[PDB]
């Protein structure tokens, strides 16, 4: 059914599209940036969601085919939108370890970089829970020289799989993306609250900024935004569309 | 070398025994519990120590054996003198969510409990970070049974592994014994405090205890105590000891 | 369900059983052997047949210690009735690559043939399919060094799984035991009855003896013992049965 | 250094090529067919070698793209030549479970076999012993379905992997070709050549062609052919070549 075969022929026939969800300034709900998730349209039988090839993209290394195609069709999609972008307009990209690690990783970031002007927009690594960087020399290296090149980092789905504080403390990232399942049970349980004004106390003193995903429902956002939270991201304002519909709606007006 | 069958044989010829290291008030410097850990003495050629038969103990299943026989024989060990234990005496075990979840679980913990005094004693399961609790219905029932009858929880090695929010959001435990190398490495880094300081903040609400692991130096303790650390635990005050060596250096004097 | 842990809680509460099934002169109908299985009788809820356990007990490697308790337990079971059995009776133990390799093998195969008697005796290693015996120079030395201790092979389920002309080539075992689904198959089908003509020739030149497995009809025997076959193994003669009634229906009348 | 993303990178950079080793019929030495090699020539570096790439080829699942180019560019090569073919002139293509399996397959097989001639060649998919194909209705309606279409199956490097007698059981194929440790082994041990002869008489009941591969020496195969196999191929006679330079060697003289 799903193979690394039929995910390796889903690449050639250009069958992964980005997709992209538009964040905004918790504060005053203006578009700060986006995330670029990806689907896969199977022609015949239609979409077959994440959860069922991201794994297996994984464990097979084709996920480091997919990410530099992403990336690359991000470009194209915003290029002639540019010029159109809020200043310091945030592109999040989903990175496992295996990406993060593989030859020819950062130059992919910079040709994104550059391609939409080094200073107009900002790179936004969203690392992985699933699949964490290992902690070594090497991995800090790569991740300094991303830094100086003005690339920033964030954990996202923070506080669930390997999203912990060892790796803010290993890694000075920028963002923390809050996992949904903190967001949306925050005041239907007794702790998910308690959880988001922790993530918010851990960013204040590095100074890291943060955005609350899977926000649903109105009582969601402003509880998040109450609570502190720096961006907002989900259904309640869109969820991830085609990049022409991305442009139409969020950015050429 | 270190084999399933040798960690048999090793449990069947008594070699795994129950070293024991005492655990401090930071507030007073004062006596308050205990964790059991294991030794292994292999006849001839000494120490293997836990990092080299603690995985394969827990992939094998062997585990199981092991605490259980190590409980017995704290109660063992403890019992001649449990009416000169101080009041609320804390008896940290380590378990894995193999142990937890393994038929005749509770049972044993009972036994420990009983045969110490129900209300001298104040159990302590430290759940490990390596092999967590599955986060499910079955997992709850025996977590709150256990509760139930008056039996605690700690995350132990929190900040590490899989010891994240997500299983204070679904496991309400009493304790949280942070990791070593936050402690240790809290003033020589830029995070490491800060990250003391946010375990800190987050028993605060729910109300646990912490306890920092691996206190070695006076200045480790002296940070730790100031920032708000319940309990303190490490080579300063003591490493662990043969129970005889225990119980004739912290509790018969 | 069934895990790691509940298999060695299974074997410490002594709830894996030798059951022994008869084989046969395929020639004559007099019995020369037996095979040694398992069979585990969880106390509550019944059977749990080997093809839901054995997968788990080789992978967590807990296979050593129950085939090491399997080969003890038979000893016991068939040294008071030793006199009784024919001359070079043989005693088939299933036997993976772990239990092959793993400390202590060739001494627990001795304390059974010695307990047994040197010379009444037959001791015959019946290596998997599943988890085939390297071919390396250590694996040769350990078969070899068997070999000369008098203690004999076989390839079990010869014609599946990894069980191939190779594993003849590197190792000189004595007897093929021929698939139940060749033994079962040769005459419904257009091959397998060619397939067991096969394996008869096959083992002609280097004077090794066959064994047909899962023979279940007369018709079935009667096949297998025109195409040459030397011992047959079936439901047809008896299933596998537990010790005493193997001892009370097989030895002693 | 060999990454998945290299692999990819390779074939659009066309760094894999179809290399063709002859085959020759054991009787007569007359050229009967030939088979299409891969060979990664790195533009630095040199030849990376199968064994090197195959495997994570397999599990990323990039080989259903390689052996897709290997089959176009194969029919490329010989189509100016397959007049002077000779008649029933045998292609041999590597195929594993995850090509077999793959969407569009039957495809690349009839357009290699309509644009070289249904009647004038005849080819062999010869299925690998690492990665068999499942032994289920669907995979045996691929298979059928392919026979209908004049298509045959070789089982490869028999006797080896996962090439054991339940294949020829599951599907009727039309050869076996003997892995090269038996060919080269033969008359040095005291089982490979009996093992040879095995092959042969498992061949004939059903009337399959064998290959013998990794003939070397003239004595190994005066061996093979005095034991009844029909084909020959290896270094004695060549080894595997550009195709230009089999044209020019095999076909054009």
């Amino acid at each position: 059914i799903v193979t690394p075969e039929a995910i390796s022929l889903a690449l050639e026939n250009h069958e992964f599209k980005p997709w992209i969800q538009p964040v905004f300034c918790a504060q005053t709900g203006v578009l700060t940036g986006c995330e670029v998730l990806v689907r896969w349209e199977h022609p015949q039988t239609g979409i077959i969601p994440p959860d069922q090839f991201i794994p297996l993209a994984e464990s097979s290394g084709l996920i480091v085919i997919m990410t530099r195609q992403l990336m690359k069709q991000t470009a194209d999609i915003l290029m002639p939108v540019k010029h159109l972008l809020p200043d310091n307009f945030h592109i999040g990209i989903n990175v496992s370890a295996g990406c993060f690690l593989a030859a020819g990783f950062e130059k992919e970031c910079l040709n994104l970089v550059n391609k939409l002007g080094n200073d107009k927009i900002k790179l936004v690594l969203e690392l992985t829970e699933r699949n964490p960087i290992p902690v070594t020399p090497e991995a800090r290296a790569i991740f300094d020289s991303l830094h100086q090149h003005n690339i920033t980092f964030a954990l996202d789905d923070f506080g669930t799989g390997y999203a912990t504080y060892r790796y803010l403390q290993a890694f000075p990232v920028d963002f923390i993306k809050i996992d949904k399942s903190f967001v949306q049970m925050a005041s239907v349980d007794e702790i998910s609250g308690h959880i988001v004004d922790n993530i918010v106390e851990l960013a204040r003193k590095p100074g890291l900024s943060i955005v609350a995903e899977g926000v649903e429902t109105q009582e969601q956002a402003d509880l998040m935004i109450g609570k502190g939270v720096h961006f907002l991201q989900g259904y309640l304002y869109s969820p991830p569309v085609p990049g022409n519909k991305f442009i139409s709606e969020w950015v050429m007006k």
